[PDB]
């Protein structure tokens, strides 16, 4: 199965845009399976 | 400030992810 | 609406971009 | 020398996001050569 990381995000914008993204991502992951 | 942490699945996912933040970084420190 | 474009240099970061982008679409669509 | 792409973004918000990620990789960029 799949490794998790950890990133440490400078700034409350950047991190709320990089988790938009992270979620938009796992999202396609649960339509893969 | 304190810093956030985010949780990445896969190694490649991270990476991308984390050159793109570095990069924001070094835009923020190059403009001033 | 009116979409936007967006000019990417280098054939793996346009696809990378473009994974996201249209991650985010889907993301938007789920919710309804 | 690299191939130019051209990405379509729906809405502002997500293209000045994607904008912003693009602009500090091309910063990144600069500083290889």
């Amino acid at each position: 199965g799949s490794e998790y990381f950890t990133l440490q995000i400078r700034g409350r914008e950047r991190f709320e845009m990089l988790r938009e993204i992270n979620e938009a991502l796992e999202l396609k992951d649960a339509m893969a399976g």
